[PDB]
């Protein structure tokens, strides 16, 4: 679809959150782990992910997630508005994370090493590799 | 240059550390505002770096930053290795920082809004731009 959409969402493991960022176009995910699910962290993240890529409209399984004063700040300042594979990026993820878990100490190491093959991962172009050909020829 | 070089290195501000990673050929800026410059710090940027865009080649102007066994692990892993542009791309993030200082309670925000503030600059692409043209051409 579009190349300036993104979809944002919070999955839990190990006592611990994990924001997720999903290029709806080409399937590239962002990860962080963050200390809370808070505004706060959201808007942060928000911040990091807009300086990166060109964002433009930003989607969520929970529309809560983006009511505080701190996300609807970092939305009006990067210029951003609010509106099957998100689903299956998602799980594919989760899946890698526990395949490579017991490789590292922390899960925030466990969930970088997952975003990485996740990206690189052939389907016959890479999400990595769409991501940035959708946005090159989106600029020209 | 290459598409795979980038340069990181550590600056000081108020009191905390601002890792800054700079894509060589096109002026393109990544940052993290982190607790302490620690190799563990360093290695786990790496891998977020890498699970983003094609990480070949690490340049440092402070080459110890590289000796931790964490930050060799990190290379190894993602298979990267050691070898004016980013003395002016550092420049202008630290004025870029002091001029929206002001906007944000902590240096963090204020970090990632001059990140984005230089990637969308155009001077005529953006580096913003730039990457993503430079990366697409070289898959192609
Ligand atoms: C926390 C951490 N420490 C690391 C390392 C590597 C060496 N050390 C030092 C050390 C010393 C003594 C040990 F008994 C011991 F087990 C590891 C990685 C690390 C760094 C990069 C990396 C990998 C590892 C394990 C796995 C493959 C992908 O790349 C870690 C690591 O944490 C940081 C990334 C935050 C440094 C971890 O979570 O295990
Ligand atoms: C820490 C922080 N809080 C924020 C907000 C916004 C509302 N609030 C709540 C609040 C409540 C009462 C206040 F008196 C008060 F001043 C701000 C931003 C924030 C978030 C996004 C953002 C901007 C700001 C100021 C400036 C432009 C770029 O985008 C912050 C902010 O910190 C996080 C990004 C970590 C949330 C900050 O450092 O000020
Ligand atoms: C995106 As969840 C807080
Ligand atoms: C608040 As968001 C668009
Ligand atoms: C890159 As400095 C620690
Ligand atoms: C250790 As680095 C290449």
């Amino acid at each position: 679809c579009s190349p300036g959409i993104w979809q944002l969402d919070c999955t839990h493991l190990e006592g611990k959150v994990i924001l997720v960022a999903v290029h709806v176009a080409s399937g590239y995910i962002e990860a962080e782990v963050i200390p809370a699910e808070t505004g706060q962290e959201t808007a942060y993240f928000l911040l990091k992910l807009a300086g990166r890529w060109p964002v433009k409209t930003i989607h969520t399984d929970n529309g809560s997630n983006f009511t505080s004063n701190s996300v609807k700040a970092a939305c009006w300042w990067a210029g951003i508005k609010q509106e099957g594979v998100v689903e299956s990026m998602n799980k594919e993820l989760k899946k890698i994370i526990g395949q490579v878990r017991d490789q590292a100490e922390h899960l925030k190491t466990a969930v970088q090493m997952a975003v990485f093959i996740h990206n690189k991962k052939r389907k016959g172009y890479s999400a990595g590799e769409r991501i940035v050909d959708i946005i090159a020829t989106d600029i020209q």
